[PDB]
């Protein structure tokens, strides 16, 4: 889910990266 600075940067880079566009757009 999230650590700090060896998960969340590619966690959320990875699984937050392509959630954020083709998901839920609140552009």
């Amino acid at each position: 889910k999230k650590l700090s600075i060896y998960e969340r940067v590619a966690l959320f880079g990875v699984l937050g990266a392509a959630l954020i566009g083709a998901i839920a757009p609140k552009k």
